[PDB]
């Protein structure tokens, strides 16, 4: 196999050779982007959502570190209103500590990192990278657009700050305008911050029916749906000709889950963190991109879809190898 | 704890005394209802969905099994246009099979009916129950309109060869407006079968936003919106004035998942089956209710709920020891 993680050959988003009951080469084609990049650790990507199990044994040493913070001490060392926020944070209770107690955050996860070639599970578009997680979301489900923007003013915090944070994943949606949340992803755009978000999984038309957060208009707003390892767009998938950019894999998606295991989801959800992990991987080969060419790029650079052309802006499905060629630099 | 189930304290929707963090007494009073009833097999509840995992030890004891069917022979015994459907079919690949190999279909079938006081995993609303399954949704998402309908009148089929199928689960939705899935829908009123449907996870009002199949206006379709453990809607529950008729427990349910495995999910796709264990629970006491009697019942039972009145017809949150008092003969 491409890798010497053991469920490798499961992965059909990253390499498909029919071996899910699929079409031959309906994947984004990782391994050939991996002769290129295996992606890096100094590339920081966020995870707004349930939180990120960064214990689990495939995603650990992909887990950010914040380089400003003093673990345990319960002081806010770098003074940016979280305490002990060494891998993230919980926004719901302040807490400095994103752990994963309800397994969402940590699927999206390890489809943008989980760790590569280390002999154990799975692999992400990224071999290496550094994930931090924004908890939003509780074990319960329960939580509020108050607390997504709470996790992009973190994220954009960081990286004001300096730290090489330049993506974010969003596998959730739900409500209607907000001009908060429009705002804080406006700033994030200042801070050239691109922001993923999935389409959702109703099976309708978003340019007749808006879905949050993806149809925001922000330039930096990257809305995926999702397609499946025959290269349909997914069943259940969302579509928008103006309103959803492009599609990758969400069917049927192995990934880590807590307690040192694996599961498979489908959703839009899934599909987000291949484009997430993609645009990550960019960022490793050339670093130089505004947040409007990377965007670009991931869309252009997609192989045409027959059945995402008309229902979406690039009528492309992801393909992170030829991404990594346009990218030069 | 109410049953000797190992599990059972983590099922806050049966019984809440404020273990999992929330308010004593939002629940659905499971415990004072089995002081009536614990269920009767004699009761058949057909699950829509990613299939039953018919083999799972918490769901075994309850599985139905087609009397009309010789297992294994390769001939359609009973004449119902599938071969050797002993727990259900797949509508997928007609194979007599509704083994689920997702999860989905057999978490909402322990919610409804898991064995009950056999000292395993968790107990449904039902100890006692018949589960069919109709596996209309692939491993990887895959499905379609087409297969819902297959489902449906397979179903129906069932029960207008006499099985007692009194109630549907349908822990799915998406898609826009059929004439043929109405129809199919009707054919299930007009055989006396409840049609118990999710209203969705996008935090949206389903009256100006119709999510299907709850925005279905049939008169036997009972459209559930999602509460959490506070007795509060669930956040990302969506609601209806009009539309969505009441609420129950969708927030953070454990279950049966495959692989002789256990699971928490949120979602109204977990209130559904609540509901529509609660409707077969009812069933046990008095079987000769209609439809119609059923769901207003269900509806007028539950509890006053703060959060639901005016977002739902009737406001309430359901409690299963009300309808089995209000329903006795
Ligand atoms: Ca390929
Ligand atoms: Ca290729
Ligand atoms: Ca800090
Ligand atoms: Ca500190
Ligand atoms: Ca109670
Ligand atoms: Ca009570
Ligand atoms: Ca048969
Ligand atoms: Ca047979």
């Amino acid at each position: 196999s491409a890798t010497n993680d053991p469920r490798f050959d499961d992965l059909w988003g990253l390499n498909n050779e029919g071996q899910t009951g699929g079409t031959a080469d309906a994947d984004i084609d990782a391994p050939e982007a991996w002769s290129i990049s295996t992606g890096s650790r100094d590339v920081v990507v966020g995870v707004i959502d349930t939180g990120v199990d960064y214990s689990h044994p495939d995603l650990a040493a992909n887990a950010w570190v914040n380089s400003g913070e003093i673990a345990g001490d319960g002081i806010d060392n770098d003074g940016n209103g979280y305490i002990d926020d060494v891998h993230g944070i919980n926004a719901i209770t302040d807490v400095g500590d994103p752990m994963d107690d309800e397994g969402h955050g940590t699927h999206v996860s390890g489809t943008i990192g989980a760790s590569g070639n280390n002999g154990v599970g799975v692999v992400g578009v990224n071999h290496d990278v550094s994930i931090v997680g924004c908890k939003f979301l509780a074990a319960d489900g329960t939580g509020s657009t108050s607390g997504a923007i709470k996790c992009i003013d973190y994220m954009v915090g960081l990286k004001n700050a300096g730290v090489n944070l330049r993506v974010l994943n969003n596998s959730w949606g739900g409500g209607g305008f907000s001009q908060a949340l429009a705002d804080a992803i406006t700033a994030s755009e200042q801070a050239d911050i691109l922001f993923v978000a999935a389409a959702g999984n109703d099976a309708v038309d978003n340019d007749q029916n808006p879905h949050y957060p993806s149809n925001y208009e922000n330039d930096n707003v990257l809305s995926i749906a999702s397609t499946d390892s025959r290269d349909n767009m997914s069943s259940f998938s969302q579509w928008g000709l103006t309103s959803v950019d492009m599609g990758a894999p969400g069917s049927g998606i192995l990934s880590t889950v807590p307690g040192n295991s694996y599961a498979t989801y489908s959703g839009t959800s899934m599909a987000t963190p291949h484009v997430a992990g993609a645009a990550a991987l960019v960022l490793s080969v050339n670093p130089d991109l505004t947040t409007l060419e990377l965007k670009e790029l991931l869309m252009s650079s997609g192989d045409a879809n027959a059945a995402l052309n008309g229902k979406t802006v690039a009528g492309t499905r992801l393909n992170v190898n030829q991404a990594l060629i346009d990218a030069d630099p």
